[PDB]
């Protein structure tokens, strides 16, 4: 099964410049609890802007061009992506852009937090059919002291 993780501002933007410019401690920490101890597939872009291994999981990177550090496993197509992660009960995808597009088709889970927060970027979630998607859990959070913006956790499963 294969599943994407995202953060989303208004508009489905995802990022600017290489980065996110919001920061939101609960949206990493939900990040950490739904994507520990499973393999995660990015894009070579993604990788650079996180800039060092996501501990406890499978990093693996997708690059048209060989790899430049062996903490991380390169792969040269999605369907080497996929191959590489095993035989896995949940494979999960991080971004960026171009790689949600590519794996959209072939997932079954979308675990999305909604930011209520205006964003100039340069970057968006693709667009995805409403009527495809069902939606499984939501979990609506007031900004904080921590988390300057008001956020939407939601699961939504393939119908
Ligand atoms: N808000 C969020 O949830 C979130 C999540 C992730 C990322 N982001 C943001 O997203 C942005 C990066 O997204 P992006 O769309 O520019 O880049 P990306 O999807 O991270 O990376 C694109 C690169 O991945 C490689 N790639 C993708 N598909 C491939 C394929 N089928 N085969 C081989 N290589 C492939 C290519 O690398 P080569 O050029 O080396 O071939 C491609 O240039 C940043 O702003 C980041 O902060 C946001
Ligand atoms: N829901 C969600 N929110 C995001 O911000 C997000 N970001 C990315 C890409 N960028 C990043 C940037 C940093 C870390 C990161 O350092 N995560 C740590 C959290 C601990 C911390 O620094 O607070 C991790 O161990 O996962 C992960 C993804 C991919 N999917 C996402 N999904
Ligand atoms: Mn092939
Ligand atoms: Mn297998
Ligand atoms: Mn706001």
């Amino acid at each position: 099964m294969i599943s994407l993780i995202a953060a989303l501002a208004v508009d489905r933007v995802i990022g600017m410049e290489n980065a996110m410019p919001w920061n939101l401690p609960a949206d990493l920490a939900w990040f950490k609890r739904n994507t520990l101890n499973k393999p995660v597939i990015m894009g070579r872009h993604t990788w650079e802007s996180i800039g060092r291994p996501l501990p406890g999981r499978k990093n693996i990177i997708l690059s048209s061009q060989p790899g430049t550090d062996d903490r991380v496993t390169w792969v040269k197509s999605v369907d080497e992506a996929i191959a590489a992660c095993g035989d896995v009960p949940e494979i999960m995808v991080i971004g960026g852009g171009r790689v949600y597009e590519q794996f959209l088709p072939k997932a079954q889970k979308l675990y999305l937090t909604h930011i209520d927060a205006e964003v100039e970027g340069d970057t968006h979630f693709p667009d995805y059919e409403p009527d495809d998607w069902e939606s499984v859990f939501s979990e609506f959070h007031d900004a904080d002291a921590q988390n300057s913006h008001s956020y939407c956790f939601e699961i939504l499963e393939r119908r």
